[PDB]
């Protein structure tokens, strides 16, 4: 089911960041049980089987979320906001992406982040220019700042439109520069 970019998301920061969070923590030379992983995430609700995880680690990620090649370790290395592409085609511009939405939203926005019904293809922007543009549909758009090479790197996917639109999955307030 379509949940990968989440999942491929999750285990990039797991290993990464705070491997704590979920009962998992990283080894000494930065690697983790992939067992803990395995049992735990899908514990977690998300269905994880080790068939699941090697379809992450291997098809999806490489680079991005390393795994032994005798699969008893998970890693995840990151600090690689290139066109990560995870099924899609991510369109990196420079630094950061300007997402403009009422402020009427807002309550929404901060609390469950830039969502509607997305899973895939949700409306993001690029400037401020097109942040107000867009926003022009209801008044005074509030401009989400979203950093690109974060969410590149992190494992956010975004899609550029022929217009020019950018189409995110979901971004976070909680790391959004609102």
């Amino acid at each position: 089911g379509s949940h990968m970019v989440k999942v491929s998301k999750f285990l990039s920061l797991v290993l990464r960041h705070n491997p704590a969070l979920i009962g998992l923590d990283l080894d000494a030379n930065g690697w983790a049980p992939v067992k803990e992983l395995l049992a735990k995430m899908k514990a977690k609700g998300h269905g994880i089987s080790m068939e699941e995880l090697k379809h992450i680690v291997e098809t999806n990620s490489k680079k991005r979320f390393a795994f032994s090649e005798n699969f008893e370790k998970i890693r995840a290395n990151q600090g690689h906001s290139v066109e990560v592409d995870l099924g899609y085609e991510k369109q990196v511009p420079p630094a950061v992406l300007f997402h403009g939405t009422a402020e009427k939203n807002f309550d929404l926005i901060l609390k469950d982040g830039i969502k509607k019904m997305s899973r895939h293809h949700v409306h993001l922007s690029q400037d401020i220019t097109t942040a107000r543009k867009v926003g022009m549909r209801h008044g005074k758009p509030v401009v989400l700042s979203v950093d690109a090479k974060g969410m590149a790197d992190g494992g956010f996917d975004f899609y550029l439109s022929n217009n020019g639109v950018w189409l995110i999955d979901f971004v976070p307030a909680e790391f959004i520069k609102v």
